[PDB]
């Protein structure tokens, strides 16, 4: 049976171009009432305009879908979610996608370069999501997506500001998944790969064209569907492929011995064992890691 | 041979109490010229005083080490680093440890709760580290620690603000590791467990006493030593135990077929495969993930 969104209010931030545009179209085609948010500025965080969101709303309506435009920056997240409440009377799905770039080597990152990346990516997603949250709890339904990146997950030369903001988003998502669960609110995180104005600088023209944002949209739609049970997952996605990430944790070493001072010399001596991933565990929660560490105290005293 | 720090200028932020105090004392005992930074306020980010830093400087001096105090907030990271430059003429090791808590359910996190946590933890470590960076590069020597948390790595109810900031720090560490490497500048991240004023609220009294910050200091000193080769690692640590964390990534599923639109139905139908961690890879860099995703384009065309 086809996965539909009839009667679901779906907000996509940064929906004027690239991935967000692809999301907004794909949702509206499946019957979603779509809020198309876009500030309408450039990819470095300069400017503002109605045109970017208005062009997408028009496209959606031409294709026989339902959509309204929002022109506020995600920094004003309350105002963004207000459009959903005014136009459609509810908010069911939030796709946090809005983003910009300020690439620079570390010493060269200005205060402004840091703050603008963090206000848009991380604080922006927070603002938007907090605005939707109590509505989702009262309804007992929500589906939220955070947009991280490979540069956050792995690190990347010249992108310390951006990678900090992007992995911060994952940190946010880890906690939302926990707080939303009992209320049927899910939060999941994606690390997408797509040709766009943002990636034009780093990719050859033929790659930009080939790595289509419509290769990411099907994942977003699934993770945002009522029938989806995935919660608190992190996904890498592009080209038509999808994979999932998780932490693994070494068995490690108990370096401290009863009645003896723990020294950095014992850490150094035990370094290979500390870093050995053979039979690594797959920790599921804070309780699990925190609990096993605390039980180390009694193991030493035994 | 004992691991010494004679002639190394070591800055510890938030060194007035808890883990930072334990690091400062441990460093100074091994000959380090220590800058003891502390704002001297409470654990929720209220207040300011010279007492916190002064106490620790005098304890170090009483034990026969060398130390000077700095009283600025890490928000003023240039001023904190300037103390090392003024007192000792260089900066060699930076332990970003300063932090506060603003626990609250998600809907209840105010703008001020968010901004203060992010200013201190994330923007603070950035300001401090950015101030040291060019000095480290010209010297061709640096050792940096970021302090994350299990709540950032796993998520935790009522800590969405903090967990965002704490995993943002890891994101920052991932990129610094890459940028610093060729200059003998290492950055590593720890997720510690220690009894302190911060953890008194969630742990019983006997546990606070048992989970000593002195069990974490030996890892920090090793990771900050000149003979340490570890760079870009993430470690969980407490009770006398240490472990290391890494990402694993499913082989995943190519769900797009040549000449057929990619659908959310095909994502759904392949969900088990996408989520299956059997023979999961262990991705080491952005190149590795990005490269293999791009390669999927030609695989579909073939
Ligand atoms: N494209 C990739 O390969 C890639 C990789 C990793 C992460 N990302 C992330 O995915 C998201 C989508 O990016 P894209 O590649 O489609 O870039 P894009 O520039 O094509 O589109 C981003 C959209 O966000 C909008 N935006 C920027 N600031 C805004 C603000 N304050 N308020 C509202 N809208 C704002 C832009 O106007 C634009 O419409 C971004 O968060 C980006 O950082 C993309
Ligand atoms: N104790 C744990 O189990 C645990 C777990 C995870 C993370 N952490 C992190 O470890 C670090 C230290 O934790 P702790 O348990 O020792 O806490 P603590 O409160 O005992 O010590 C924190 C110190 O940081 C200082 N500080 C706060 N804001 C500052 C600022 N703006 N500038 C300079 N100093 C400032 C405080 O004055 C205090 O002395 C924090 O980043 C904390 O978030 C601790």
């Amino acid at each position: 049976s086809p996965l539909r969104f009839d009667g679901r209010v779906v907000l996509v931030t940064g929906a004027g171009a690239g991935l967000g545009r692809a999301y907004a179209l794909a949702f509206a085609e499946r019957g979603a009432l779509v809020v198309v948010n876009d500030l309408g500025g450039d990819f470095k965080g300069v400017g503002k305009g109605s045109l970017a969101a208005d062009k997408v709303v028009e496209e959606i309506r031409r294709r026989g879908g339902k959509a309204v435009a929002n022109y506020d920056s995600v920094e004003e997240g309350e105002k963004v979610v207000k459009t959903a409440l005014d136009a459609f009377g509810r908010i069911d799905v939030v796709v946090n996608n809005a983003g910009i770039l300020r690439d620079r080597s570390f010493a060269r990152i200005s205060d402004e370069d840091w703050d603008i990346i963090h206000r848009v990516h991380l604080r922006g997603s927070f603002q938007v999501t907090r605005a939707a949250w109590e509505h989702m709890k009262k309804q007992k339904y929500g589906r939220i997506i955070m947009t991280s990146s490979a540069s956050g997950i792995y690190g990347n030369f010249g992108q310390a500001n951006y990678s900090a903001a992007k992995l911060g988003l994952l940190g946010l998502a880890n906690s939302l998944a926990i707080e939303g669960r009992k209320s049927n609110i899910h939060c999941n995180t994606i690390a997408p790969n797509a040709g766009s104005r943002m990636t034009q600088t780093v990719m050859p023209e033929d790659l930009v064209e080939a790595l289509k944002p419509e290769y990411v949209a099907p994942l977003v739609l699934w993770l945002c569907h009522e029938s989806c049970e995935e919660n608190g997952g992190l996904f890498e996605v592009g080209a038509g492929w999808i994979g999932k990430l998780r932490w693994e944790r070494t068995l490690g070493a108990i370096v401290r011995q009863k009645n003896h001072p723990m020294t950095p010399e014992a850490v150094k001596a035990n370094w290979k064992k500390i870093c050995d991933f053979e039979n690594a565990s797959k920790p599921q929660s804070i309780q699990e890691s925190t609990g096993s560490i605390i039980e180390v105290l009694s193991k030493i005293d035994s």
